[PDB]
């Protein structure tokens, strides 16, 4: 029904040539008026595709290529990551924590949500390091996802939950990090999550790479507040089931814990997950809250 | 001529007839009464054509975009390990030796080392391996490997290679056979990754090994108690260097920012940018004393 | 000229007993009214006590114990450590240097001269030790001489030498750590002494155990404010001739620096002095400042 | 009888006549058959006052109260050495050995650790007395030395001491001889500082110890890099432990202080108040398992 009447395609013009461009955000919707995704991730996102291919048909304009389309499943696919992860801790009643997606660095460095205090110590940290005849630097990135616990932290509005998906709740989801930027204590989060696509050599590297980055960053913060019981946990989570070959790659020790007897051996990733089914995003934060 | 090319094979994988290029022989081919000079890309694009022109004549599939890329990684690192080889010779580096590496899978680094060293890392190995959680000790080989140890120099080794041939190129290839199971850990002076460019996947890789291969070094010093054994890692492109990958492969090496006392490092202490035969001579130059 | 007219000595009751109580300051102001110490130590020493003892003499008084006598020489001693110390830096014309005779650590704890951030640093460290099941406690002491850099401390009252001795310029002398309370900033430390009588066994051993104890908590320091730079030395001073047994002896490196690597090796004691001569002094102070 | 002692000398020192104490002959002479018991401090001043006899009789110059004092300690300790022995054979403790060490002077030390470990610490040593200022590693020798490994127990150690015999006390003070080069570092459990009384000096002492000791251990954990071997270092007294000198016992080892990652330890672990014989079995038992 009316579909020459989506809005999940949008045209333009650019130096006078008429161009294409997906409005992930409407497709959403348009789909979503009374439910939030269930089941198979894999087969919302088809679902989302092939609605805005029929769409692209009926308004007989020119085809999206591949591109813009694995694109936008992945803007698809962190919406729906951020939904589920706002919904769980509301069913949870995880009344002290915040379950964050993350966009990429350039956009808001995580970093930022650290108190100053935490963040001077940072700032000091690569002062310190690019001040040496041959310049060292301290290059950070964000984790796509954020698991934090600090009670005060916690608005009310957090606390309703996602049944559909409008412009406004996908908004709010997608820029939560906005409301605690300057306000997380440093052992205030608990984890950081790296969601990939798959775990294609270059993407379990990333896991790997990022891993060793953050965990070694929380250590260095550690010896700077000398607190041994704080505790910083990095995991990954796939698209794709995970082979023994690549969970048995994804073991490798933070490569800053085989320096000195007295840390405690660790992964650079503390475990890797498998999301399928929306069901596998809740798992996955169950282990990782706790139990 | 061309239909007679070793350079290139047809399989039976099962099912299809899928092709398969030959890099080795690629190079014995247009390689006999000399070794790759002047411009890598030119030898490198040379014998690219040259195999693409074998597969017309051969009549043949076209051997996938990807499928050369990497064929192209072998050719760069074989030449640079050839050059290397020759410029331990005229240089007349007696003490040292560069050694390519063949993939993990082929040869574990750790492999290199004399039986006091194998043993604290089995040891680190095991202890690590013990734990509810299992966590590994996983390790990359750098492409190329300098290290100085006045008593694994063999005469043959004086021997350039004026010529690319099955045999010179296993002598170069099959050198770290030679060496296994007898350096001793401070031998090692530097570990190269030489990348056909510093697209992300590689640079990351790069930075990765840097991290890996540094943090063991700087875990034997400490059970050798040693803080003047020194190991640098560096990278190497075939592609110009953007003032953007350079800046960041001067990420630190994580292992360096936990302890104050650590002097702080690069994963990757210098990354090159080799255009000519002549530039891999000065990376040498550098990495072997600057 | 007229002892039984002396104040170096003093008679009250306690409990209608009447007893002596020697008044060092007074002896040193009385004997040093033209001048400030000057060539042999044990000389200028022995020259109070038996002025002291005349006096004793000339008032028919109960004669002092050797106890009596042997404390107030140390007081002495550090009358005479203080005002060579504050010339000094005078003659020296070291304007950004402070060079402070220090109590013990129960009449004032020099950490209290460190600003508040340092010191709740050490607080937490405290509390974090303090919190096990079996208790751990930082016990720390105080040098008998500190050595502080810091510009923005110096007062131009510090600038004019000591001629002469008198109530005032000695309680100055022996009071200056008060001027300084929570004004140092922790890296403006350059060193600390240890004064000893003798390197009898027991005092070389609270040489070796007092520059452990700083030098550690100096080293806990650096990391906690990741400043690889800062320095801080402590020094031994006797004042019998040193023998190149005690000497070899008070080579013992700091026990906390023989746990990692990546820390440069270093003496629990940087060195050790021998103050035959008030130019000792000097002479030990110009190697501790530099050079 | 009392002019026959031999727990007592005069000798010719140069110039006059000094006299000297002969600790282990007052022990022989008033214990023939049968080890001391009960009372530490009844057993102390009973060998003290049968001395001062013994001077008297012989109508010689009275030792000073420091030199008793000093001879107190060596009674007190050896006594603690006895028990020790007989305590490791009433217990069947057949896998350790609770050993009675020379001073410093007499036997460093390191010298009871086997090759292994003496080249590590003697690399660890050079490596030290090798800089512009020279930084030495200097150890003591804790009273007592308790080690775990089966390799090293004789039969012979099975035999009670029953008597204190010129030749009971010398199989006790010279057991160190027999483990000389033979311990394995992570066989050593605790060493014990036994002090007459908790006086100023003597508790730096404790204090100082337990911190070379530690120290010296916690170096070679990262050398061999087993995070899990653990070494105490006890105090004993003889004399009652007040509050304060328990508080001032609690002093953190100075080592400790710098890495986040180590787990915070007292300089000395525990101080015991040793009144009986019976207070000296009780402190081994918290020692080798509590
Ligand atoms: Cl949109
Ligand atoms: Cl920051
Ligand atoms: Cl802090
Ligand atoms: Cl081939
Ligand atoms: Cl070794
Ligand atoms: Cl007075
Ligand atoms: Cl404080
Ligand atoms: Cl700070
Ligand atoms: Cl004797
Ligand atoms: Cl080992």
């Amino acid at each position: 029904t009316n579909l020459t009447n989506s809005n999940c395609v949008e045209e333009y013009k650019e130096n006078g040539k008429t161009k294409i461009r997906i409005k992930p955000f409407n497709a959403l919707i348009e789909l979503y008026h009374h439910q939030t995704p269930t089941g198979s991730i894999k087969e919302n996102l088809d679902k989302l595709e092939n609605y805005v291919k029929d769409v692209v048909k009926a308004k007989g304009l020119a085809i999206p290529t591949s591109g813009a389309f694995s694109n936008t499943r992945g803007t698809w696919f962190e919406v729906m990551i951020a939904i589920q992860s706002w919904n769980y801790r509301v069913k949870r009643e995880l009344n002290d924590y915040l379950i964050i997606k993350m966009p990429n660095v350039k956009t808001f460095d995580f970093r930022k949500i650290f108190d100053n205090e935490t963040r001077e110590k940072l700032h000091q940290l690569e002062k310190s390091l690019l001040t040496h005849k041959q310049q060292v630097r301290l290059i950070t990135s964000n984790p796509d996802l954020l698991i934090i616990r600090q009670k005060d932290l916690i608005k009310s509005e957090y606390n309703l939950p996602i049944n559909k998906l409008t412009h406004e709740n996908i908004d709010v989801a997608l820029t939560l990090f906005k409301d605690i930027e300057g306000k997380c204590k440093w052992d205030s989060l608990v984890a950081g999550v790296g969601l990939k696509t798959s775990l294609r050599p270059d993407r379990r590297l990333q896991l790997v790479h990022e891993g060793n980055i953050l965990k070694s960053l929380f250590a260095h913060l550690k010896m700077r507040y000398w607190n041994p019981k704080a505790e910083f946990k990095y995991y990954g989570a796939s698209s794709e089931p995970v082979s023994k070959a690549d969970d048995d790659a994804l073991q490798t020790a933070a490569t800053h814990t085989i320096v000195n007897v007295n840390s405690t051996p660790e992964r650079a990733v503390d475990d890797i997950f498998s999301l399928t089914s929306f069901e596998d995003i809740d798992k996955m934060l169950d282990q990782i809250i706790k139990k």
